[PDB]
């Protein structure tokens, strides 16, 4: 499969997470300004939508959508226990903090980067983003990762959505639970692996 | 089981889903502005990010975010179809929509229910939500419903979603084949059923 992608956005998450199931993928840049695959071609007849990740299939259907991705994946190679199996309580906890990330955070984020965006909404916006990382932080200081023991797919998202905390002048180096979580992924291989891969570190 | 929920907020989802799932549930009203249950009780203790829809199963578990709770309910009874199997394409661009209704949609109305959002910003905010409108118009000039041809937890979701956008000052009439859409399901017996049992129709 092809995971379309741009270094150090969301589709991270994804990356992370092809290289933890120790899959068969082939990646191609995407340059979001002018909405070009870095071969030239038109990104918008691959995602209308006219963002990353983007994940094709072997049998040329795309995915969109992070966590829709995300879940696709780990749920191909389930003996690395990225997930829980379907209809089990723990994978509904777990698709409970895909979304939460997906909407609460993730999409927290999108004003700061916006250009139209009231410079005094900013320090109102960067409140609220604050809160939800003080409320992980919280979760943390009693488990090892978000969801349970055990790294996730889920933990691959937070990672990748607090990388950017630096990029917009969020501090949370005061969320000490949240830190050495961080920390202990930062050390993982395949995160280390993909994140070299992708022009950090 | 019981799920908490606010009239006419997005808990109206997970509660057109309770009924076509011909399922034993009770319903009971949260306060958003006191932060407590119609019975008087701190809500904030059921659930630590203080919003709807949460839902308690019978093992006093609790299950929050929209997209987990009308999974793990369509989930119960696969029967009428709600839904898609595990581990199955359908499913997985199920999900794929399920997050971008609950990302892009949902989160994209947020700044026009906030009373800290520059008057300035919100003709703004609403283009971008319309736009998102505009595509899912598109998807329906094709198909009957948004993820394929029969009625899913995303109709339940992308419904509820709409009925804001009266209250919010947002024009979708000229989409017709989404009003076309949105009509065929206003007139689905539990829908009209779930929308009576909460002071709407
Ligand atoms: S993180 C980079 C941006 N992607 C998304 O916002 C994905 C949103 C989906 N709802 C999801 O995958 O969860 C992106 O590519 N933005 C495009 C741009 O032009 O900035
Ligand atoms: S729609 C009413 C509000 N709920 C949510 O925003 C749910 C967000 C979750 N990410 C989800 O379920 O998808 C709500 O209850 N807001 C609380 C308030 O005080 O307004």
């Amino acid at each position: 499969m092809k995971l379309y992608y741009t270094p150090g956005s969301c589709s991270l998450s994804p990356h992370i997470v092809l290289r933890e199931t120790g899959l068969d993928f082939s990646i191609e840049r995407i340059d979001l300004r002018t909405k070009k695959t870095e071969s030239g071609k038109d990104f918008l007849a691959i995602n209308p939508k006219g963002q990353v990740p983007v994940l094709q299939l072997d049998n040329g259907d795309i995915l969109t959508e992070g966590v829709a991705i995300v879940q696709y994946l780990a749920d191909l190679k389930p003996d690395r226990n990225l997930i829980a199996p379907p209809k089990a309580l723990e994978r509904y906890h777990q698709i409970e903090w895909l979304n939460f990330l997906a909407s609460e955070v993730h999409k927290g984020y999108s004003p700061l980067f916006s250009s139209d965006t009231p410079e005094s909404y900013l320090p109102v916006v960067k409140n609220k983003l604050k809160s939800k990382f003080v409320y992980i932080n919280d979760v943390l200081s009693k488990q090892k990762c978000v969801c349970g023991d055990h790294f996730t797919v889920a933990d691959a998202y937070l990672f990748t959505l607090s990388q950017w905390a630096p990029h917009v002048a969020l501090d949370l180096t005061d969320l000490s639970h949240l830190q050495d979580y961080l920390a202990r992924i930062a050390q993982r291989p395949n995160v280390h692996s993909a994140l070299v891969t992708e022009g950090l570190i």
